[PDB]
């Protein structure tokens, strides 16, 4: 009745964002993806583009720093003598096979492809055109604009006055399952009512009853529960949460079946009255719980208390022993550590710390209540409080902060943030949504605004959301919210994504099929479970889910393999759909739960952007993994690269110095003295850079099978099993990396500056403790093994050391460097 009414009323503002977005606007609805960009600090490029009319491609050398704009009327000054009358505007610049267009007002150096290809040094392969010439099959239309959206596949007491007692009578659940009136002998429900993701009032526990006389479908409890507080107490975000237990039969202690919660104001901030049905889930059961509220002759509504319209100014009292101690606690890493006693200090000195708008979550974690009286204050801070950082707002989005004008305040400073930077972020985005109660949120709409504006930010969410529906909890809420993204998206993007889910669910097939057959059958298994990948791309031409710029035409079945391990995960090898693009190699897995390993690689290359934004490039490999539904997704395969354990075997059968296996490795496809150079100083900066993740997200399963190299020198890892297991050397260095970094037996100055990197990009991340620690926190909800509690962050914590200072913790990972080396510590210094 209510919750129909906040989905109608969802649609209604969803058909009033779609107005700020016409399909005529090609900023907004381009068609085509964006390469991606990484703001570098600011160098000579080679580039290769091709030209219609040429029959060879024009190659010259680009400044990095210089902007795409330019480069692509360097490209046509090579063309024409004087571009006067060739329209300059009309021209873009793509990615060769890539269905991706590079950002005119962005530095050739920023964009990740660039990045990928110098750390590579592969070629820049780029096509000038036309917008006409260009794919837009993505771009909305008039039809998309006018098309509504569907989502689908009287007396008043003000809420301050109200001095009645919050009580409810928990009647009945039905429709319990035959193995549940089998194990169990009584049920009874656990009652907590909570604000910012914590308890107001201790638990309160119902009767254990069993099922009602004459009917084993229900449990009738019919019992009143009367908690210790006021209608006038509750804040505007209150929930009561309500789990089932069930006493087992004598044939352990209780078992928590299921979880339930009620928002006691809705959409429209009315009290909750009358009977209300919550649905918990169990095993693709639905189970109907009823709570009767009160309902007397007149609405309780929640009114906010009256602005504070107040202006502090500039002249305050100045106390400098004060000063000292508000400075220390201002310029601290995190919240985290934060004790009572510097909680009443910086919230009695909140109004001095106005200049420094980044600590705002400190001074908020530090509030005595959010009593309605002690409101006003709050938010006349909040509205006169300078814009904050959209990394440091991102803390005001997790569970602590449950208040609307906090987090609309948040999701207003967020704005400011880049597409480029967010298409990183979305996960820790999307599970921020669980910690809006109300489907209409400042957050939901700030997400469809930018999917709406970018076509990545957009497939990104897609596959996240997707994921998201599989919560037991939360899976009707992401329900409606990708129901509103499909919608809004057009048919275009909509025909296209269900071409990507219908692959990932024939690649699904094949994959469990190869993996539930014999040795002398997989083979065959494989070659005639792929007919049926081999007709859907005979009708169809598939975009990769995993990057959505290559567009599969066929498939290679005589390339096509098994990788002959745990889980045997599927080489997939299909063919470009352009001729200028290359071969598309993916990796598709089943039975392994890929987002633990989605979520290592994000926090890998979240360091990266961090070095580079410090203009320190550590040579990262970093590649794409999907989860494309429930343990199950594609991985990006980086080609000509083997594991140190092969490596090890293959070069301890030739030689016995087990000393040079990974060197006499890089010199055969690293001949010259000069290309070998490179090749070890390509190992140097990322084997610092892999040294360093590995300590900091903690992760001691960092073997000879766990640990890859690339031919062109990279080390990177591919295996996140282990991950935040900071429960314990924490990396390896063998006496065969030690040989490659020195370049000879004996130390010299490279292992110095291998030494420089690992502490320099160390204090980095230290820098940045505040963001690792709330992109942790954001992911907590998501159900992942070794992530589930704030406790899980304090290790992260502690390995970044926030209390020394860059001296300290330069000494501190340069003892953690010398003890690795371990037996062969001793040759060093
Ligand atoms: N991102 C990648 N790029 C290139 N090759 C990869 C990548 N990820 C895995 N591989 C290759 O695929 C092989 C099998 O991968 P898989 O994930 O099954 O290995 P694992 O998790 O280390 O081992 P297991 O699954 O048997 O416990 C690896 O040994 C490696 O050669
Ligand atoms: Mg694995």
């Amino acid at each position: 009745a209510v919750q129909n009414d906040e989905v109608a009323a969802f649609c209604q503002s969803i058909m009033k964002l779609k107005t700020k977005f016409p399909y005529t606007d090609h900023c907004t609805n381009p068609g085509y993806l964006l390469s991606p960009v990484t703001v570098q600090r600011n160098a000579s490029v080679k580039v290769s583009i091709e030209i219609e009319g040429l029959q060879l491609p024009v190659t010259f050398t680009c400044d990095v720093s210089s902007t795409v704009e330019i480069i692509i009327m360097q490209a046509l000054c090579w063309v024409h003598d004087d571009l006067n009358q060739v329209d300059v505007g009309s021209y873009i610049l793509k990615v060769c096979g890539q269905e991706e267009v590079l950002q005119n007002n962005h530095c050739l150096g920023s964009h990740e492809h660039i990045q990928n290809c110098r750390k590579w040094d592969t070629e820049i392969k780029l096509q000038l055109l036309t917008l006409s010439a260009m794919c837009q099959n993505l771009a909305r239309t008039a039809e998309d604009d006018e098309a509504p959206v569907d989502l689908n596949g009287r007396n008043i007491k003000e809420a301050w006055t109200a001095t009645e007692q919050l009580q409810f009578t928990v009647y009945a659940a039905h429709g319990i399952s035959s193995n549940w009136v089998s194990n169990y002998e009584k049920y009874y429900l656990i009652c907590s009512l909570s604000h910012n993701g914590k308890d107001l009032f201790k638990p309160i526990q119902s009767k254990k009853v069993g099922t009602y006389k004459n009917a084993a479908y229900l449990i009738k409890w019919d019992e009143l529960i009367i908690f210790p507080i006021q209608i006038s107490q509750l804040p505007l975000e209150s929930v009561l949460h309500l789990t089932l237990f069930g006493v087992l039969n004598q044939s352990k202690g209780p078992e928590a079946l299921g979880k339930v919660s009620l928002t006691l104001f809705d959409f429209k901030r009315f009290l909750t009255c009358g009977t209300k049905l919550a649905y918990l889930w169990t095993s693709m059961e639905r189970i109907v719980l009823q709570v009767d509220f009160p309902s007397p002759a007149f609405d309780i509504i929640y009114t906010s208390p009256q602005i504070d319209r107040n202006i502090i100014q500039k002249l305050e009292t100045l106390e400098s022993d004060i000063k000292g101690k508000l400075l220390d606690i201002i310029h601290r890493d995190s919240s985290f550590g934060l004790s009572k006693e510097d909680k009443v200090f910086l919230w009695e000195n909140r109004y001095y710390c106005l200049k420094h708008p980044n600590c705002l979550p400190k001074i908020l974690a530090s509030a005595p209540n959010w009593k309605w009286a002690n409101l006003a204050k709050t938010y006349s801070l909040l509205h006169q409080w300078p814009p904050l950082c959209p990394l440091a707002a991102l803390e005001l989005l997790d569970a602590k902060f449950a208040d609307q004008e906090v987090r609309s305040l948040a999701v207003s400073w967020m704005e400011a943030i880049s597409d480029d930077e967010l298409a990183d972020l979305l996960p820790q985005f999307v599970q921020a949504l669980k910690y809006e109660i109300y489907l209409n949120s400042s957050l939901v709409r700030f997400l469809l605004s930018r999917a709406l504006g970018n076509i990545q930010i957009a497939h990104s969410l897609y596959w996240l959301l997707k994921d998201a529906l599989h919560d037991t909890h939360f899976g009707s809420r992401y329900e409606h919210v990708l129901g509103a993204l499909l919608s809004v998206g057009g048919k275009g993007l909509r025909e296209e994504l269900s071409k990507q889910m219908k692959l990932v669910q024939l690649l699904g097939g094949v994959a469990e099929k190869v993996r539930q057959a014999s040795g002398s059958t997989r083979q065959v298994v494989l070659q005639k479970s792929m007919e049926r990948v081999q007709s859907f791309f005979l009708r169809n031409k598939c975009r990769l889910p995993l990057k959505p710029s290559l567009v599969a035409k066929e498939l290679n079945i005589k390339s096509c393999s098994f990788f002959s391990s745990n889980a045997m995960p599927l080489k997939v090898t299909m063919v470009n759909a352009d001729p200028l693009g290359e071969e598309i190699n993916v990796m598709f897995k089943v039975g392994e739960d890929l987002r633990q390993d989605m979520l290592a690689l994000q926090m890998i290359k979240i360091m990266d952007k961090i070095w580079l934004k410090e203009g320190l490039d550590l040579r990262m490999v970093i590649f794409r993994c999907l989860s494309t539904g429930r343990d199950r997704g594609m991985v990006e395969l980086v080609p000509a690269s083997d594991t140190l354990r092969k490596i090890q075997v293959e070069y301890g059968v030739t030689g016995s110095f087990k000393d040079k296996p990974l060197a006499e490795w890089l010199r055969k496809y690293n001949p010259s003295e000069e290309e070998y150079e490179k090749a070890s100083e390509n190992f140097i900066y990322s084997c610092a850079g892999c040294c360093v993740a590995t300590y900091v997200l903690g992760i001691c399963d960092r073997h000879n099978d766990n640990i890859m190299l690339r031919s062109t020198g990279h080390m990177f890892h591919i295996d996140f099993g282990k991950f935040l297991g900071h429960a314990q050397a924490p990396f390896v260095l063998t006496s065969d990396m030690a040989y490659v970094i020195n370049g000879g037996e004996k130390p010299t100055i490279r292992f110095q500056l291998f030494v420089d990197l690992c502490c320099q990009a160390y204090n980095l991340i230290r820098k940045q403790t505040n963001l690792f620690l709330n992109l942790l926190s954001l992911m907590i909800p998501s159900g992942l093994p070794e992530l589930t509690s704030i406790q899980d962050l304090k290790y992260v914590r502690d390995a970044l050391q926030p209390q020394t200072t860059d001296a300290e913790a330069t000494i501190f990972f340069t003892r953690l460097i010398e003890s690795s080396l371990g037996s062969i510590a001793t040759k060093f210094n």
